[PDB]
């Protein structure tokens, strides 16, 4: 047989099809921001009440 | 007049119904050409990326 050179054909961009995640239930939620100074002298804690 | 010749009447090319495939599947699918000196090269493989 020929013995022919083998080359390496790779479509570097070409990126075959990929998974996702949605993140619809961290959508969904209430967002909160406390504020960086005042977590950092509250040491990344804070409270809030419950009623009588 | 009771010996008269029989001949056959034969319609060569009045063909009667036929089968089919109806190639649903591979009608649906992509298609891709990949060029044939560049497959030929590469030994008739080539190869995609996959996202990190």
């Amino acid at each position: 047989a020929n013995q022919l050179a083998k080359d390496l054909e790779i479509m570097f961009e070409n990126y075959v099809e990929g998974f996702e995640a949605a993140c619809v239930v961290s959508r969904n939620a209430k967002k909160f921001r406390p504020g960086d100074t005042a977590m950092q002298r509250a040491g990344d804690v804070l409270y809030r009440p419950q009623h009588y």
